[PDB]
RNA sequence: AGGGACUAUCGGUUUCAAGCCGAUGGAAUUUGAGGCAAUAACAGGUCUGUGAUGCCCUUAGACGUUCUGGGCCGCACGC
């Protein structure tokens, strides 16, 4: 039934969209990220024209933005990028409470836990590092031989005991999921074709997704830690991304989006529309992907220099 | 003190080699510019820079030295 109709965009950035951020608490409060060395800050007002603000940019690194994690209360804003960083910005303001240095190749990634404390951040000099919401380190972990390409938080409803769980990535081919307090041991991922370009995670404590260099998106359990759904999507993923309560899959498969849908085994309903001028190898291929925090408003992210946003309404 | 630019990023363009346009970012035609500048030389110039210097000449009516005065600034004109 459910006929997904392709609507107004948000278009603004001069670079590429290289993450995207579900805010994690004011669903508006839409937070952007980057190439260009900032952060559009979109309103959704929502009303039509602009499908609805851009009210705050934020400028920079020296360098190019992979990620921009919103905390669990959400007006404050994570950076990282390819100068070796993080800088903490004010969602609501142009500013920089805590510059966390101190990598060498070049950051991946950005997340923050259920409280908004203990962070983490991957890297290229192969490591992760650990910085509280001030530029020091609890450690600095060394189980892998790669560019560990991402980490995830996991949004914990056996109501958390204290001692808790956080995951990672990846030319080394796989996964390892770092007690996020003591960073004890637990288990991983084998067997993939090539680069581990990403991850997600469940909106409870048991879901996760890896994905792809080779075609395949390898599934999740954390609280069964057994290899799942194996399907098969040819080109790559850049960009993967659950609705938050629908069971629905979104991820940008080059080509699609392949909505897979992760009950019981089917494809809905792909988007690759809207398209103006182009040789193939023009398109202008994504790399961030949301559902609105409540889990509409797929909020699709492109490279060019238009975000396009494509809400599931009505048959 | 240091860092930082590599024609970089797609797009073309080609033996899809070495290369070459264009547009973005950029502070930024080999980044601009000089300076060092093999191989072999030329009988180019210079002993009128030398207490660097061969061989001739000069050696006190010296061509060595020095006080004066003018001389290289003299014009129908050629470059």
């Amino acid at each position: 039934n459910e006929v997904l109709v392709l609507r107004g965009t948000l278009e603004g950035h001069n670079g590429w969209v290289t993450s995207l951020a579900t805010s994690a608490g004011q669903p508006n409060l839409l937070l952007s990220a980057s190439r260009d060395k900032t952060l559009i800050s979109w309103k959704l007002t929502g009303d039509d024209q602009k499908f609805g603000v851009p009210v705050r940019s934020f400028k920079g690194h020296s360098h190019i933005v992979q990620d921009c994690t919103l905390t669990a209360d959400g007006a404050y804003a994570l950076s990282a990028s390819w100068d070796k960083t993080l800088r903490l910005w004010d969602v609501a303001t142009g500013e920089t409470y805590q510059r966390f240095v101190g990598h060498k190749s070049d950051v991946m990634s950005v997340d923050i836990d259920k409280k908004a404390s203990m962070i983490i951040s991957g890297s290229r000099d192969k490591t992760i590092k650990v910085w509280t919401i001030k530029g020091q380190c609890l450690a600095t972990l060394l189980g892998h031989n790669d560019w560990v390409s991402q980490v995830r938080v996991v949004p914990n409803e056996k109501a958390d005991d204290d001692s808790v769980t956080i995951i990672s990535a990846g030319n080394d081919k796989m996964v390892k999921a770092w007690n996020l307090n003591q960073f004890q041991i637990e288990a991983d991922f084998i067997g993939h074709n090539s680069n581990i370009n990403t991850l997600t995670a469940s909106p409870d404590g048991t879901l996760i997704a890896s994905a792809g260099k080779d075609g395949e998106i390898m599934l999740w359990n954390l609280a069964a830690k057994k290899a799942m759904y194996t399907l098969s999507a040819q080109d790559e993923v850049f960009s993967l991304a659950f609705s938050p309560n629908r069971y629905w899959l979104a991820a940008a498969t080059a080509t699609g989006i392949k909505v897979f849908s992760l009950d019981p085994q089917y494809l809905v309903d792909d988007l690759r529309p809207e398209f103006a001028g182009y040789s193939k190898a023009a398109e202008p291929h994504a790399v961030s992907l949301a559902w609105s925090a409540d889990g509409q408003t797929l909020f699709a992210g492109y490279t060019d220099n238009v975000i396009r946003v494509w809400q599931v309404m009505t048959a």
